[PDB]
């Protein structure tokens, strides 16, 4: 394997059909048997695993203990077929067979798979790179085909990416992706996240910020892995472990526990239908249930209980799975700004940035970088911006010891305290707290829940507030949410559609009240007359309350004009009230709902097909590409994915600084400037090899 | 076949043969097809008018009975409000068909201390059903032939 | 699926389409790995005819 | 017709040069040169 390494190393930078590709192509040719040798021990191992986990050999295996004899071996491989004689005769001698020629076949098939994957990785990745860089060698593609199953095995585990290297070409890198890691970006929530960041970046996002927002991305996501890892399922102590437990059990299925509170608001206003008043009991009205089982009144009471507890502990699995992402992206944000911008230490908040003003506390706190990772933000916020804006000031405005910082590097010191309850209060740093309730609470999402949890509360003392809770279903549902989201879209201008109707109608008001007042009357009897508009106040509250809600207007609500002098004056009236009223700002709401709906679906629309025309990370279209068959196909799957360079970053953090090679110090050191230049923009390694290729 | 077969035993049930002119004529099924587009979405905004109606109907259960009278005569009074599953059925019967919304068809408020929560009442139940949800629907049409 | 288990083993399985050899094809591709007789089981293949 | 003429008058800002004519295509062949192109060599600011 580190021989392998070497081999590679000589490879960085190498350009296709290079000298030193082809020199070490010439070098396998020489080493050809050998080669074959390598390759034919790791295929033989890895089909002799996928071979006994087959079925077809354990009916050839017949003994309890599960060991196999040599010679119902050998014929189980040869019914197989996979294996030449020779082959099955060097298989039976290095399986272990005791005296009576009894093998363990688990340990056999188990034994070698640890020890040859990593030289069978970096096989796999240096036949690849040479396939790649010398398109055209038949020498290589025997190589490659007797190799066939090693690349099928580490297909998913190997990663490739292209970046713009410091020679100033598209450079194409290999790398190595865990089980882990694509397990826990192939997770259902992490795939929700990723198609709701792709519909943010193509409708509101720049290009010049795109590879920003898509780091800041990758990195939210690694955040939400550790936390998915954390509460992934497997006195003082036993409490404490029973505590993390439950807590990760509710951050697990707090979902299900919203669905579960929906179906008992659904559950308890089935039940509140039954409801009846009576002057007597079953001068004040009683209200009761009417219900001959007599079953249902304690059913009311038991659901109401179990509905609170649900929303108390949604609550407390927001507060366990949500909120990290939250206070992770706001010190995030607050301390690139910091080391970037030089926010606090030179420009200031606008004074107008309420959550400017509000960061200001957590900076001078000791647990100011708890979620985020970036632990060292104050040393270099200093070191940046310390010279010019006085260390000492900088120190103030961090919390900082200077004298204790440098003893920190000179010695370890481990003055640990021993656990108490006092000592834990002590700890608890209050601002850092006071900072993280206000951050929660502006948040949205714990605002409904806690109004969702009040409201059961106020449910208890009147069961009828219950009926608030069935108000979820729209963000239980997406169906809901985009159909309420069609009224949204538009809701400022329907306000203002609702003002310039409530502005005509007081004309309208203005109008009758100086000259037809005598036309309002709504009494039958002559003796008690009845006027709405002798009053100003009145005559614009029947207006607006009987004319809109009638499909002919006032007129319709009003007494007959005809045989008067001014019947005329009052048909205009009438028939432009319609007209504005009912029919025109009527239609603008329609209209507006109507428009709402067909901005949402081309939004869609034109998100859909921008990924499927354009690489998200190229820009090159997909006519390009597919002048080669499936070659948009390829480059996105293969040669520029997404989700390849988020496993990349995650490569590079993991791995040590000094086992990175050139290509990968490169981008690390880029990754830590936040130079986003490795990204490939308007190149491809087919573009700049095109005429090498072809 | 079955629907022809009990037709023979009531004539009527031949009525139903009549459906078939939608699978007959291309125009009738892309007409059809207009509505079939955003069928789920039509569905849940019935539910959600189903959801505000039954709002509004514990509304008026709590706060408004005295006004859903609708017997002329003193001595017989009809109700619909002194039970919720009679004041639902009114509301999503009476007051969704009526252009103006359940103020139409019920009580006026006029010299009642409840009078301006009514017309609270009365206006949101219009505007949020007669006019919006029924938009929802009519758009969702129009945005299906789109 | 589930429905589509039963017709496998009858001999009537490719009547409409044309390939009348599929249960062939099928045991001479995965009868190595998955066996012959339980292949001609499911098929309902008589392997001595 | 309203929100089609605000979405057009973005889309032809975003993708042409008012002054050149030229598409973004060709300038983002280079990095960001689009952008460049617009800030830099032919900002109509500039030539006011
Ligand atoms: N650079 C890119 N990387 C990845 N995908 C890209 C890129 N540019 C464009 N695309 C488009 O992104 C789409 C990714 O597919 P997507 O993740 O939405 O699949 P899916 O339907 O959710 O299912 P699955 O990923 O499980 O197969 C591809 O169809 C490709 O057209
Ligand atoms: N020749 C050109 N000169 C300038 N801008 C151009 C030109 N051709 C196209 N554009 C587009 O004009 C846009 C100019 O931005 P604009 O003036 O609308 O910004 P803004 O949102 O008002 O804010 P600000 O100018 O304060 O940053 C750029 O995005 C660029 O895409
Ligand atoms: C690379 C970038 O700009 C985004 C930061 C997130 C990536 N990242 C790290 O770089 C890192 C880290 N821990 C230590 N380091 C140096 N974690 C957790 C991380 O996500
Ligand atoms: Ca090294």
């Amino acid at each position: 394997k580190d021989m392998v390494v070497m081999l590679l190393s000589l490879l960085e930078g190498n350009v296709v059909n290079g000298m030193i590709a082809r020199q070490m192509v010439d070098m396998l040719v020489e080493s050809s048997s050998n080669v074959e040798m390598i390759l034919k021990f790791f295929d033989m191992f890895l089909k002799l695993k996928d071979i006994v986990g087959s079925e077809a050999f354990q009916d050839y295996v017949t003994d309890p203990r599960g060991l196999i004899s040599k010679k119902d071996f050998q014929k189980a491989m040869d019914s197989q077929k996979q294996f030449t004689g020779p082959e099955i005769q060097f298989l039976l001698s290095c399986s272990e067979a005791d005296e009576n020629e009894m093998i363990n076949f688990e340990e056999f098939a188990n034994r070698f798979q640890e020890p040859a994957r990593d030289i069978g990785f970096n096989v796999a990745v240096l036949l690849t790179n040479l396939s790649e860089h010398v398109p055209h060698d038949p020498r290589l593609r025997n190589f490659l085909e007797l190799a066939e199953s090693i690349l099928e095995y580490f297909r998913p585990y190997l990663g490739r990416i292209e970046i713009m290297g410091a020679s100033r070409r598209i450079e194409r890198i290999y790398f190595e992706i865990s089980e882990t890691n694509r397990a826990q970006w192939e997770m259902p929530q992490v795939k929700e996240s990723k198609r709701q960041f792709i519909f943010d970046v193509v409708n509101e996002g720049g290009e010049a910020e795109k590879m920003e927002l898509f780091v800041s991305f990758c990195e939210d996501t690694i955040f939400e892995m550790q936390i998915a890892a954390q509460i992934s399922e497997p006195f003082w102590g036993e409490l404490e472990v029973q505590r993390v437990k439950f807590l990760n059990y509710l951050s697990r299925n707090f979902y299900t526990l919203r669905f579960l509170a929906l179906f008992l608001a659904f559950a308890i206003n089935f039940i509140l239908l039954f409801y009846k008043v009576s002057d007597s009991p079953p001068n004040m009205v009683y209200y009761f249930l009417e219900e001959s089982t007599g079953y249902m009144e304690p059913a009311l009471w038991c659901l109401s209980l179990l509905h609170t507890l649900v929303a108390f502990l949604c609550i407390i699995g927001y507060n366990c799975l949500k909120v990290p992402l939250v206070i992770f992206k706001r010190e995030k944000e607050l301390a690139r700004k910091l080391e970037f911008d030089g926010l606090y230490i030179t420009e200031q908040p606008g004074d107008d940035d309420v959550k400017g003003q509000w960061d200001r506390l957590v900076l001078n706190t000791p647990s100011f970088p708890s979620n985020y990772w970036d632990k060292f933000v104050k040393r270099k916020v200093l070191d940046k911006h310390g010279d010019i804006f006085g260390r000492e000031r900088i120190a103030e405005l961090l919390g900082m010891d200077l004298a204790s910082l440098e003893i920190t590097a000179h010695n370890e010191r481990k003055p640990d305290p021993p656990p108490g309850l006092l000592t834990w209060l002590m700890s608890i740093d209050v601002k850092y707290q006071i900072w993280k309730f206000g951050v929660i609470f502006t948040d949205n999402s714990f605002l409904y829940l806690g109004w969702y949890m009040v409201m059961s509360l106020l449910g208890h003392y009147n069961n009828f507030f219950f009926a608030a809770h069935l108000l979820d279903i729209a963000m239980g549902v997406k169906t809901l949410r985009t159909i309420l989201s069609s009224v949204t879209h538009n809701g400022k201008q329907l306000v203002m559609t609702v003002g310039l109707l409530a502005v005509v109608v007081y004309l309208y008001t203005v109008v009758a009240f100086n000259f037809f007042r005598k036309f309002y009357n709504k009494s039958e009897d002559e003796d008690e007359p009845d006027m709405k508009c002798d009053d100003m106040m009145t005559c614009y509250l029947f207006h607006m309350y009987v004319g809109v809600r009638a499909g002919g207007g006032i007129g319709d609500e009003i007494e007959d004009p005809a045989g008067d002098e001014y019947e005329l004056y009052r048909v205009v009236f009438d028939i432009t009230f319609f007209f504005f009223v009912i029919v025109i700002l009527l239609a603008i709401i329609q209209g507006l709902i109507i428009d709402a709906f067909g901005e949402l679906r081309d939004q869609q629309e034109q998100v859909k097909e921008d990924m499927e025309t354009k690489c998200f990370i190229c820009g090159i279209g997909s006519d390009y590409f597919d002048t080669t068959p499936h070659g948009f196909e390829t480059h996105t799957l293969e040669e520029h994915n997404l989700a390849n360079y988020m496993f990349f970053l995650m490569y590079l953090i993991n791995k040590d600084e000094t086992e990175h090679t050139g290509q990968e110090s490169y981008v690390w050191k880029m990754y830590q400037e936040r130079c986003w230049d490795f990204f490939p923009a308007g190149d491809c390694f087919r573009k700049q090899y095109e005429d090498q290729l072809s």
